[PDB]
């Protein structure tokens, strides 16, 4: 039927529906960190958040997103291996039943609590849905979160969980600054990918920050009390909403470090 986490509509049957699931430049991959090759003509990343405006938290069914005002150049990402502007739309999670799972992307095989995706398209298209359709419409920035000291930052966003718990229902969400979730290094993997849930489209640029975040156990905790089912549905807790490594196939991944 509709494709989900669960054994009868996993990662496994999406093929089914969409069959680029098979493509040759799938994401998550996991990254092996002595085959990836250092590229020192790779620019340092340039995160403009300073003026980034959340307009609202809204229960998907497979995630929950914090949707901003892509209307004008206020939250933008440039430089690394990009080309143009980049305009931040929304942020989401993956994250698992248990502390050692939930991360898409893993390095050297190690898998982590949780991971943060911070969308964003390219300007030169016009808007998202133009921007899915080429092959650098778009650039990800992926955050790794560990388990361990709580992230004040991600407060304000597990407090409001409460009022979004089933599919479709969202909340007002302004005002929240997502420099609060960035780590202290910028330093990163890329590689060109795709969205990791259907459509699948290959047309992400991901850039993998190195440096994990870390929050407490009962932050993820309130992730794990959201639902995949709408309201008055049987309760089906949203947890594991991960796709496992894909083929790495003809693709090579650039470290901007050594
Ligand atoms: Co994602």
């Amino acid at each position: 039927h509709h494709w989900g986490y669960g054994k009868h509509n996993g990662p496994e049957h999406w093929h089914k529906d969409f069959p680029i699931a098979k493509g040759e430049r799938q994401s998550p991959v996991d990254i092996d960190t002595h085959t990836a090759k250092y590229d020192p003509s790779l620019k340092p990343l340039s995160v403009s958040y300073d003026q980034a405006t959340s307009l609202r938290i809204l229960n998907n069914g497979h995630a929950f997103n914090v949707e901003f005002d892509d209307s004008q150049d206020k939250a933008v990402l440039k430089g690394g291996p990009l080309d143009g502007t980049y305009r931040l739309i929304q942020f989401h999670f993956h994250w698992g039943s248990l502390d050692g799972q939930g991360s898409e992307h893993t390095v050297d095989k190690k898998k982590y609590a949780a991971e943060l995706h911070l969308v964003h398209w390219n300007t030169k298209y016009g808007d998202f849905g133009k921007a899915v359709q080429q092959p650098d419409g778009l650039a990800v920035l992926g955050i790794f979160l560990k388990v361990g000291s709580a992230k004040p930052g991600l407060q304000k966003v597990v407090d409001v969980l409460d009022s979004i718990k089933t599919k479709g229902k969202s909340a007002d969400f302004t005002n929240f600054d997502p420099r609060g979730l960035l780590p202290e290094s910028l330093d990163y993997w890329t590689y060109p990918g795709s969205l990791t849930t259907p459509p699948l489209l290959e047309c992400v640029t991901w850039i993998v920050l190195k440096e994990p975040i870390s929050v407490s156990s009962e932050q993820v905790l309130k992730f794990r009390k959201l639902n995949f089912n709408g309201e008055g549905e049987p309760e089906e807790l949203m947890v594991d909403n991960w796709r496992p490594a894909q083929p790495l196939k003809n693709r090579q991944i650039k470290a901007s470090f050594k």
